[PDB]
């Protein structure tokens, strides 16, 4: 057979191979000897020149102009500029085309069917902390559409020789607060305790619900953070009810229509872009299953199966299914009601392997993290968890980053 | 270096040191990890040596008793034999040893807090597939003990130089027949349609129902395989009702006690025992999501979506995991009405869990395919999708082999 890997579907008894992989210049962490797949995160010079080299061939290919000449001046351009300042910098559309990429290669996104549709912000003007709050802004403004979802990404100047990094601190946007108190517990939402802390600690005045959204924390190069305050007529949110049990609309749960990652750093041809949020709309199961059930988030579960009149003494009932099941609908219907996109997680999975599908097709492979694009419900219920998946880091990437602090 | 393992529902890291032991690769590169791929791409008297000493090291090791007159008299045994036939031969205890390690590092296995107790019967001194079809008999009779199940394993004699191995043709002891109708489609287990259609060729006549316990295929060294009919009354089955639906069990649904794979190799200080049944008992997943719910499988959720008055018309109402979680909860119900043990996918993951934590004290990790103990459904409902795990492979070892035709 040819030696790359052999891909098979169960369901359809279908096989692939994978011969994209064959373009990773990057490792992971898996060995021969001890697979570590199932880890969130794994334990310049003539670099720059090879990485940057590599992008522009990406670029030059994507429009159709290999080996050109407009092809060959680029690349001396970029080298003359790495030969005098240690760096380069990239065309408007050379932008464009690595932010689309960066998503399309990204390992854990089950959502890249929509990869050619991303609304682009160039921000590399910014030069303020107050600058980026206006970006920010805008972006939920452009983004969240009053309930109809744009997918969107802004990205703030680069990385830089000597010059401190754009950051924003918190990790998306949009977050609750989580507040600590003495009875051990958590107001809020566990997760994001410590940015919560450290919004207080830059001189916020907390507020004290299990649902206050955050004030950004920007940094601008060299300068210690800023507060700001979100407009909360620009912060669209979705109370939360039930089609048929009339009281889960009183238990008072809400959430927020607009997901934005806004701690992952961006690389593209070598440059590293370390304040770039992008938001895209949610899929029914982060919201319904992860964030209101997990046990280290609103934990919600028994609360609601009490309330379904549940057997919650034995596990056996499938108590904690029940609940889980009648929440994500809730999720669902809600969003439905006030007209805010959102996907299921059947039809989502069911796009992502048209999306899987299409990139055979078209490169050859697709980088994917089966535990990470697995619905943490109803996995064999659909089709993904019958799909083998190989994974692997493509370039232009989203990578995580070390926090500011 | 030595991986650190988080849990994210409860903050804890830790470091598998235990992984260092293992000698065989798995399908992963640092370029890219292949964790999820079901099978291996791929499926001397010097090497059998070593795996045969680090083996009688294991044995002595585990009875307090390295250096004692005994290990080394007994690795002088060994010596000898191989330096002599190619080969050797296990003593009794040393094999109900290696059994037993066998299961304890079964990465795809969620039940190994049940590792120390399992029943081990030597079949080594068996000429024929008549012996083994007694074999097979005594086995499934102790295994299912009227209902109150018992973990069992049947070893038949070693693979050996040049002549064909014992195999059982079947998969598991107990499948239900797959036929193919004329119109494409199966009829029965359709995960079973090849084995069918081997034993009609080989003298069987069928029968013609969705539920049909197959005959046994046995094969002696060199010899066509022979077809024997397991008596109907050592096989144990549950009819499917459901607690509170009247009319799911006129649905006619049934399952079997007794989940005993047949088709896999047992290797132990490097001799391979080609035909080494072995049995426990069923999470409840495996039956109620996976056989009845696959798409191809059993297929039943449109069946029941539609007897439970659900909208089959659009993904947003769920109906799926709706129906999926009556069906585990008649899987449940029925099992535990007929008294015949079953675990269900919380409680084993609860022990999975005290598994991995006397595993780490124990040994210093424990190897674990995260993919295959996160059940099929309600994933982060169980404190498995929280818990990082390492996967790779230690000797002894259950591996998969070729099919024997
Ligand atoms: C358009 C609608 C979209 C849907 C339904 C979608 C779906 C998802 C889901 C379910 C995850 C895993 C979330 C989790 O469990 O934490 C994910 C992760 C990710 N998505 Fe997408 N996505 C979409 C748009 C986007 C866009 C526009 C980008 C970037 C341009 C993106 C990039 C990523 C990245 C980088 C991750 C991994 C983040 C991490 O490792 O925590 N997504 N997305
Ligand atoms: C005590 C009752 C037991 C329970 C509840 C249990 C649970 C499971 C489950 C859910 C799987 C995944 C199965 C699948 O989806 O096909 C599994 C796999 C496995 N189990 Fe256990 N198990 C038990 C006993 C045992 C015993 C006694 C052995 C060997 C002596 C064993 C060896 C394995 C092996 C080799 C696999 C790999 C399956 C494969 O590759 O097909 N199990 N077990
Ligand atoms: C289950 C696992 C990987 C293992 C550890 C963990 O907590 C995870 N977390 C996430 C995951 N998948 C997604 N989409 N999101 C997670 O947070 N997969
Ligand atoms: C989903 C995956 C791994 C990927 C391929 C596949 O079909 C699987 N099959 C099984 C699995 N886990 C279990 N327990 N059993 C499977 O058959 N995990
Ligand atoms: N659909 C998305 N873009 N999700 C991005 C991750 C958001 C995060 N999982 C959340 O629930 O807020
Ligand atoms: N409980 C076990 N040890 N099972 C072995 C696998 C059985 C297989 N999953 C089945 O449904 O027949
Ligand atoms: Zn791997």
């Amino acid at each position: 057979g040819p030696k790359f890997p052999r891909v098979k579907n169960w369901e359809l008894g279908s096989i692939t191979y994978d011969t994209l992989c064959a373009q990773s210049q990057q490792d992971g962490p898996c060995t021969p000897r001890r697979c570590l797949g199932s880890l969130v995160l794994p334990r310049p010079a003539e670099q720059l020149l090879s990485q940057a080299r590599d992008f522009i061939n990406q670029y030059y290919s994507s429009i159709k102009r290999s080996g050109s000449q407009a092809h060959e001046e680029r690349l001396q351009e970029v080298e003359a500029e790495v030969a005098s300042t240690g760096t380069y910098h990239l065309r408007e559309s050379e932008l464009v085309f690595g932010a689309k990429q960066a998503w399309r290669n990204a390992p854990r996104c089950v959502g890249r069917i929509q990869w050619g549709k991303l609304q682009v912000f160039d921000a590399r003007d910014c030069s303020s902390a107050q600058e980026m709050f206006t970006y920010i802004c805008n972006h939920i403004k452009y983004a969240t559409n009053r309930g109809n979802l744009r997918s969107a990404i802004t990205v703030f100047p680069q990385r830089a020789p000597g010059r401190g990094d754009f950051r924003i601190w918190n990790s998306q946007l949009v977050r609750y607060a989580g507040y600590r108190q003495q009875d051990g517990s958590v107001r809020g939402d566990p997760a994001n305790v410590e940015i919560t802390e450290l919004c207080i600690q830059h001189g916020w005045t907390p507020g004290n619900g299990r649902f206050d959204v955050l004030p950004l924390l920007l940094q601008a190069p060299d300068e210690a953070p800023e507060l700001f305050v979100l407009p909360p007529e620009l912060v669209l949110e979705v109370p939360l009810e039930h089609p048929t049990l009339e009281w889960f609309a009183a238990l008072g749960l809400r959430w927020y229509a607009l997901p934005a990652v806004s701690n992952m750093l961006l690389e593209i041809g070598g440059l590293e872009f370390s304040a770039a949020p992008f938001s895209g709309w949610y899929m029914s199961t982060e919201i319904g299953t992860r964030n209101l059930c997990d046990p280290h988030r609103y934990n919600i579960l028994e609360d609601v199966a009490v309330c379904m009149d549940l057997d919650t003494r034995t596990t056996s009932s499938l108590w904690k299914d029940k609940a889980a099941v009648e929440i994500n609908l809730a999720v669902l219907h809600s969003f439905q009601l006030a007209k805010v996109t959102i996907v299921d997680h059947h039809a989502a999975t069911v796009s992502f392997m048209k999306h899987l599908d299409n990139e055979q097709k078209a490169r050859g492979g697709c980088p994917a993290d089966w535990a990470w694009i697995v619905p943490p419900i109803s996995g064999s219920l659909t089709p993904v968890f019958h799909q083998e998946m190989v994974n692997y880091i493509l370039s232009p990437a989203f990578r995580y980053q070390p926090d500011p602090w």
